[PDB]
């Protein structure tokens, strides 16, 4: 399952290992579409790594400080430090790649 994460506590719930975090809206039509194969790819690293969904329009904050100016935006984290980012929609088998390239 994926974790919803806020302003609030970003930085409580990715301080941790490995983390993929999904900067999503509900006005968002390619989000929609990956957020089906994120659902999958959490299960295929369950153990391994964190997927976490932040809703931008709910916490403007944490997407000005990534700098996420358009979303799809996917953001791999290393022990609380931004890695990797992914823009657009992206099949699994790019998204897992990303992935194994951090852990």
């Amino acid at each position: 399952a994926i974790v919803k994460v806020t302003d609030a506590d970003f930085d409580s719930k990715v301080e941790s290992g490995v983390q993929l975090v999904d900067f999503w809206a509900t006005w968002c039509g390619p989000c929609k579409m990956i957020a089906p194969v994120l659902e999958e790819l959490a299960a295929d690293y369950e153990g391994k790594a964190d997927i976490l969904k932040l809703d931008v329009d709910e916490n403007p904050s944490t997407a000005a400080k990534y700098e996420v100016m358009s979303i799809p935006t996917l953001i791999v984290f290393k022990d609380g430090q931004p890695v990797d980012k992914v823009v657009g929609f992206q099949p699994k088998e790019n998204l897992a790649e990303v992935l194994d390239k951090h852990l």
